[PDB]
């Protein structure tokens, strides 16, 4: 069973450390920040489910837990078609989901009063060994 | 040579990845992070400067640039007496620090609003590789 019909697939689960099937491509990481306010060098989810919504080019709606500071920005799913880009079926286990993280109305104001630092000095005691 | 006395030793620049020299010892890293309300699993400086400011016992001022949301807790300067415990000569290179990474009161109340997090979907995009 290695093609699949795509508006027969019920949902996908979608992990940042392992990596897409590929047979005219090159395997990706099923799950990958590309961009967004908050960019992809901090802060990123290690698991994201989409679940079908509906075919038309079926209608993915992904979700997943997010600290209150960031926000999906634009996100695309994409997969393989099985005998050529143009197929109705895909190739298992070769979806995979680009994301962009964005910062928050609250992580925006979060972010002003953050990366600030003091001068800390304390008297240490001191003992010999 | 190796040895000198505590009271001639003015300044001290202790790293979070370097190791003590040890004759008696064992090498221990030149910075270490032992307790507090912050705890060690988390943030944590890197480059600590200690000053000698006189003698008794003797007493260091040890300071570091620190993020306004930690403090430090009690703090211990150490080395290796070169001939025993009791020599007021110390072994070159074997001082070391540890210390306590408290929350300041700015620290305590961003942790009291921290951590949270929202389910967050999105109705992504689709197309076939």
């Amino acid at each position: 069973p290695d093609r699949m019909l795509l508006r027969d697939v019920k949902a996908l689960t979608l992990h940042y450390d392992r990596y897409t099937t590929s047979r005219r491509l090159d395997p990706i990481p099923q799950l990958k920040c590309v961009g967004g306010t908050a960019g992809c060098d901090s802060y990123t989810p290690k698991v994201i489910q989409c679940q079908n919504k509906g075919w038309d080019d079926v209608q993915w709606e992904c979700c997943t837990d997010l600290d209150i500071a960031y926000k999906f920005g634009k996100t695309v799913v994409s997969c393989e078609g099985y005998e050529s880009s143009e197929d109705q079926y895909v190739l298992r286990g070769s979806c995979g989901l680009e994301y962009n993280l964005d910062y928050t109305e609250l992580g925006l104001q979060k972010l002003k009063e953050s990366g600030k630092q003091h001068g800390f000095c304390s008297f240490s005691d001191y003992y010999y060994k």
